[PDB]
């Protein structure tokens, strides 16, 4: 049984815990935001993508009954004054946003916990895992990796099979992908100065910059440098499309394509053939749903290009592939 603690109870570690709390094989320990409890108990009990909350969730003072499960909740800014050596702490989840680094994350270390996981991009510096890509990689010794982006989750399957399977040249992304609390409910000035997230998310088809793309190499090494791409960010609450249209090493059909992608098929990468919609995606516990209806392959003059496409939760998707690797990371011995 792996002792894990969230640090920062948002949309990824309200839902994380979500995925653990009825497994006997996460116990765990503590929360820590600095937001007062009864509202984090709220956001946890209901929610407005992923439904109630299945259970039972009492506030109590410093902790949280969930399910019968004591959990401490800490309020603490500085990880390193965490209490993770004196709750055994085997493996952190960094949810907070910032502490996107191995040095910064690695306070968590100081602090007595024994791994981390940022579920962000993190940098060069450290092990960056999609599960069933490249957790293969992990090492005993590790102690700080990253697990990913939610579009990495969704991109590396199904660019994996078409860089193995058929030697993927080049290719460019469009995630359709659900509006984000990063962007403004009504038009007014953005923290970061981005005019496009300035704008009402709910009422436009909003235009935003992407990294999962360019960062692919760091998951799928062949692949450095041969990937580029970008969002359309749209008023869905959850819920995303990733799109890839590219060009191969050797001529291919729709239904070979489709054909490599169902035998690549695993609790991280589903395969379908059903026409089904975004809403369809939520709280899947695939971290990519590869769509076999969007498939195509046009020649001209003895050339292709291929375009393939692919579902994910960006909440639920990514969080489900982050536990794996929680799980995978906190068991290597
Ligand atoms: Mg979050």
């Amino acid at each position: 049984m792996v002792n894990v603690a969230i640090n920062g109870f948002g949309r990824i570690g309200r839902l994380a815990l979500r995925l653990m709390i009825n497994n006997p094989e996460f116990n765990v320990v503590a929360i820590n935001d600095l937001t007062d409890a009864k509202m984090l108990a709220h956001l946890f009990k209901y929610d407005s993508a992923q439904g109630r909350f299945d259970g039972e969730i009492e506030v109590k003072e410093g902790a949280f009954v969930v399910n019968g499960k004591e959990i401490k909740v800490t309020a603490d800014a500085k990880p390193e004054n965490l209490p993770w050596g004196e709750l055994n702490v085997d493996i952190v989840l960094e949810c907070t946003g910032f502490f996107a680094s191995k040095k910064s994350a690695s306070a968590h270390i100081a602090a007595g916990a024994k791994k981390v996981v940022i579920s962000a991009p993190a940098g060069n510096d450290l092990p960056t895992v999609v599960y069933n890509v490249n957790h293969d990689i992990l090492k005993a010794e590790d102690t700080v990796i990253s697990g990913a982006s939610c579009t990495t989750n969704c991109l590396a399957p199904m660019a994996k099979v078409l860089s193995d399977d058929f030697g993927l040249t080049k290719g460019f992304m469009t995630t359709i992908h659900s509006y984000t609390n990063d962007q403004n409910t009504l038009d007014a000035p953005h923290r970061k100065g981005d005019l496009r997230r300035a704008r009402a998310a709910a009422a436009s088809i909003i235009p935003n910059s992407t990294g999962a793309a360019k960062a692919i190499g760091l998951v799928i090494p062949e692949l450095a440098g041969k990937l580029d791409g970008g969002a359309q960010r749209v008023p869905t609450i959850t819920g995303s499309l990733t799109e890839l249209v590219c060009t191969l090493s050797k001529k291919v059909t729709v239904d070979e394509v489709n054909a490599a992608m169902k035998a690549a098929a695993t609790e991280s990468f589903g395969y379908t053939e059903d026409e089904i919609v975004s809403c369809d995606i939520i709280g899947s516990s695939f971290g990519s749903l590869f769509d076999g209806t969007q498939t195509k392959v046009m020649e001209v003059n003895g050339e292709q290009l291929v375009k393939v496409a692919a579902w994910y939760d960006n909440e639920m998707s990514y969080t489900n592939q982050l536990i794996r690797t929680l799980g995978y990371f906190a068991n290597l011995k």
